[PDB]
């Protein structure tokens, strides 16, 4: 007999389906932080890892499977075939590469239809730019229900902006409220009327708040937020940590049901005068089934038409790509 | 009268120094693989980094910073200087490169060991760069400290992956499954077979061949994959970060949360098995607020105290000819 | 419209079920403590309490609920109704007010007659943990009443003991009690077992140092931290009424394990017929792998010829009282 | 030679002070939920309790002592005599007994308890949790003689966490996402502040003008007024309130020992704010950080709002004033 059966008697073999699983595709810089931050946080029961680059692939596993010990998630697997993501929960997609859109939608008809095929009722988060528009062709090629598929969108744009207010005021950035919406990245539209510290509004002490002509230049705080990720490109060469970070989040909220409310990409359609199928960002209610709903921000005139000018872009992007 | 002051009334504006300061030296992948990991499992009030490479620290520094939402670390900083790494309770060495191998990382640990020691005399230093046995002898030299402050990251990480392929091969999560990997960190540590157990069940009693060539399951080859899948981890990926940044963090913990665990670390072992030598190797120690208080006399057999003398004689055979 | 339709467009209105579920059966000292623990690692999506006494139950309930900001457990519900119960991955109960033995068996079994099949009804697939006393004889009532395999009917056990014989070892040898190893095993409470070969720190057995440990010709009487297991566990009923706090850490532990499909090793309450010559239907702890379909293996602990009797004196002694149980 | 002489080779005894301490006094259902929730949390390397209930405490004691497996603090000590919570950073004070005659009671034992803390950890932060908490954070102050940042009152944390946990149920919101303060006095006369309640920034008070108010056709009131009726709801059902209060105190602590800078709606001196010239505490936003509390934020309030607090101070001015210390 083994060493095995001399020390331990079974009761059963048999093996669950996963209940608590997450997959993430593509184990890039910013594939692993999403990985390692899920895994430090305790979200998952099993975690797959998707990529085309097989000894890369390997050898990221591996790497953190021998960190097990010091870890609450006991089974980690990869592979180039989408098999190893049967039933996932949550498949995150950080894979890619009007030429670059084009070149991560063809991407996207391969991985799309296989994460699907093996877990059919799960929810999609994108986070592979550009994140707006590539959350639409996600949504496209699965043909699943709006509510289960969610781009990673503004998240960061307003965690970065909730840090560069915190270091202004001295304040921790959970304290520090404000909002970012609309399209990830450079045409972001920072919502000045809800920034606020324990629900005092900023713009009503302040309404030069948002202003060209303001003395204490709080819309560099929002230019900062796109600045910031263009010099962390130029000093390091990619951004991962904060990224990383905080797509864990949206998971926690995902698969512990929390219904709490993030700046996520959703499909915006009867809204702020936009009548294309495009994705933006707003304040969306997070849970088990994805987003359920929506907040409705009032917003001024001007960021109504930075929105619908985002709209209207993405849009003269996405009847453009074939499928 | 600015936004700042019509909204934030200050009562007092004295400035504080940290309560629990770490500084991760060198930015690469280990080190920040260590940064994030002790982020994540709120160790700090401050976390420093120092690096050579400018443009590449100031970069990772922003990283962090940018997910502090998502943290309680509520400041990081990084700097050229070591004046930015002051007063810091555990300071982490992992800069250096992946004969010619140990004396660059020497020439490294002089520039880096006296600033740090200037700046937090009374750290603990947890040295992490390879050969780490070495380092940790090169770094207790330079800083004149008391060698229980003083600690590689050692064996560690090998008797993580043991338990990782323990685990595997009997069903069973690694936090149950219990088994030393002592000595030279790499290619010459030594398994220490009787203490292997499950629920406190002597795998070496169920089974008298465990460890020996006349295994028909050939356990010694799990001690071979230890030694082995870092190697086949850098010919994978290029690099290993994961897995170790993990097992810093675990030590961090022990250390800042005085918790005194028992690890295997590297630590002094002149004294134990027949060792003359200035020689530092994995035993399982106490960790805890004073660093290595205390350590573990494992209780090994002559093959095994054999083993460990052989790799203090050649680690000593290396270090007499190092110039500081 | 109202403020709410305002503030929040809805994009589905389907009500789900939890997945990740915990039900706790008597909100006592103890049901309370085990509540307050799982809340607080994070283990389930729902927490359901029930209990007889109603407006004890709500407003513990209550008392959860406005914790809410600072838990990420999103919904926790309360009834005497077994309904709310519905879906549980884990069901724990903690039901019956504490302590002879013989009249608390009698009054445990009659609570359980109409506990057990409420949470079958309701959660057919569940695990259930059983912390109520005496919990060996009441994990095997649960078993016989639920009719559920072996796997998913686990007693607390020595999972108590075991943890306080750590904490007095660590005490002792000034170390942490989680780098202190030690197994306490068989009946839990008066009559466990403390396995002297298996006491270890770092591989290192205490009993190849020094061979009288846990024998009376020991001159350090390590014998005494086992004794002191029993010991404390009465000396806390005296001094504040019963014990809480470190049941209901070590209840979720258990769960952490079962949850999260963690396979670690825990001394918890299993059906030991088959081992040490026992041939009747008892539960005793050994070391059990626990994780999503609850005791999916055992450990085979080697006993000496002393630590066996003691287990094989407590199978006889359970079997006996439970040959007379009427079901 | 011992076995753990034989086992263990020791390099150094030189033991050192606690870094991390706390102290909680009073083992009743507050203070021990208070113990239990810090203790998950991991924010100390120390824990120390006192009560005057010697039997009682010794037991709470072992009974935190006997779980220390599970949990990442690794010395729990407990008495009678204040020697045990010496070099705290934190001391967390729920100990406590007509009703102004209840005053003047838990004032005497504040006379015993306060002049010990402070023997034992003079650089300590103080954080008040008994009734009722404002009066009894100016006597600590009083007592103590310590600079206001350092006497901490729980104050309005736990109105404000009830608040939003009733929002959260109202809206289908987690409460984390539902931001709404609850200011002034703690209890029966805490000031809910319509103005700021939001969710993503969205000003529920600027879509719905009439929020709060009597003209309300959805009475928002009533969640305020749930506040109140829900903590008698608890003393009525169950006896006590433990949990929830030991959750919103083990998160103060966190900012204070973790140097988070978070905001938090607790009880500090309000002289000179508001119109009020009188040595009172009351509940508003504050910074809490490891020299307790730094800053507070100016909240723009309506005259009604104003004059509610400024009715508070003078309320509780009346009290002070006839107390003997
Ligand atoms: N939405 C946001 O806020 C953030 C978006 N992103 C995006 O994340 C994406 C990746 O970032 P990095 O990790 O830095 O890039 P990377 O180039 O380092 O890694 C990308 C990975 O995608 C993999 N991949 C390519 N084709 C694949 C396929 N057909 N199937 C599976 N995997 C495939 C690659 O092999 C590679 O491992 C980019 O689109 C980037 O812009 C990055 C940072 C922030
Ligand atoms: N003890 C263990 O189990 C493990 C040990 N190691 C070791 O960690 C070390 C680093 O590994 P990687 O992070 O992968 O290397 P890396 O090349 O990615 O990073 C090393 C960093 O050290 C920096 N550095 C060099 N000289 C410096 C100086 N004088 N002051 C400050 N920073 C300086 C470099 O600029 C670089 O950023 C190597 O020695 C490697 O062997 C790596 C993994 C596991
Ligand atoms: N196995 C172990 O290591 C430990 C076991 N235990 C046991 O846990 C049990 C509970 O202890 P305590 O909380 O201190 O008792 P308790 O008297 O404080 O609470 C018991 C609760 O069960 C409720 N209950 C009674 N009948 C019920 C029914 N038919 N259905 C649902 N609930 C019912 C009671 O109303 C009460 O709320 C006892 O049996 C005690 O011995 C306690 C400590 C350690
Ligand atoms: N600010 C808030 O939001 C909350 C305020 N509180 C308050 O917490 C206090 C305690 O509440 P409970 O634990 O439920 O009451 P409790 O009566 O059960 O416990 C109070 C403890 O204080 C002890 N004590 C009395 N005098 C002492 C002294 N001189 N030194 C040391 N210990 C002493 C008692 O022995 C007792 O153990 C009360 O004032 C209560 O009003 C409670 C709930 C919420
Ligand atoms: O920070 C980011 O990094 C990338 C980026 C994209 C476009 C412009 C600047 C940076 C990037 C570039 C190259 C390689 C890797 C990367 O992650 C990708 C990306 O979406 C972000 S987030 C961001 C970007 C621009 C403005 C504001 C924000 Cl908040
Ligand atoms: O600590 C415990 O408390 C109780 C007990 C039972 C029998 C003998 C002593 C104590 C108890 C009695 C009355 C009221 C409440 C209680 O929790 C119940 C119980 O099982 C334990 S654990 C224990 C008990 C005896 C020896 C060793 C151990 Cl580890
Ligand atoms: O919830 C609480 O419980 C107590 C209380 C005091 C006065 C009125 C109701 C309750 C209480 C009474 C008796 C015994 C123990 C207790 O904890 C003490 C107390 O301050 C609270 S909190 C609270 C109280 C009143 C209104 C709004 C709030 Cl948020």
């Amino acid at each position: 007999a083994t060493l095995k059966d001399q020390l331990i008697y079974n009761l059963l073999k048999e093996e669950q389906t996963p209940q608590n699983k997450i997959t993430v595709v593509g184990v890039g810089a910013v594939g692993m932080a999403c990985a390692i931050s899920i895994l430090m946080k305790d979200l998952a029961d099993e975690l797959a890892l998707v990529d085309v680059i097989e000894d890369k692939l390997k050898g990221e596993m591996m790497d953190l499977q021998h960190g097990s010990l010091f870890l609450r998630t006991p089974k980690i697997v990869s592979g180039k075939d989408y098999n190893v993501t049967a039933n996932s929960k949550l498949v995150i997609i950080t894979a890619g590469a009007l030429n670059l859109v084009q070149r991560n939608v063809n991407i996207f008809k391969f991985i799309i239809p296989n994460v699907v095929k093996y877990s059919p009722n799960c929810k999609l988060l994108i986070v592979s730019n550009p994140v707006d528009i590539l959350t639409y062709v996600a949504w496209k090629i699965s043909g699943f229900p709006k509510n289960r598929v969610i781009g990673s969108g503004c998240n960061l744009d307003s965690a970065r902006f909730r840090y560069l207010m915190g270091e202004r005021l001295g304040v921790h950035p959970l304290s520090c409220h404000g909002w970012v919406l609309g399209e990830h990245g450079d045409s972001s539209v920072p919502v000045w009327s809800g920034m606020n510290v324990a629900g005092v509004s900023l713009k009503t002490l302040h309404p030069d708040l948002g202003t060209d002509k303001d003395k204490e230049q709080w819309k560099e705080v929002h230019k900062q937020v796109v600045e910031s990720a263009y010099e962390v490109i130029k000093l390091k060469g990619y951004t991962s940590w904060a990224i990383g970070l905080s797509v864990a989040d949206l998971a926690e909220s995902i698969m512990k049901n929390l219904r709490r409310v993030h700046p996520v990409s959703t499909m915006i359609k009867g809204l702020y005068g936009i009548k294309d199928d495009v994705f933006l960002s707003v304040p969306c209610i997070l849970g088990q089934n994805g987003i359920s709903d929506l907040v409705k921000v009032t917003l001024t005139s001007e960021e109504e038409a930075r929105l619908k000018k985002s709209a209207d872009t993405l849009w003269g992007i996405q009847k453009e790509l074939q499928f």
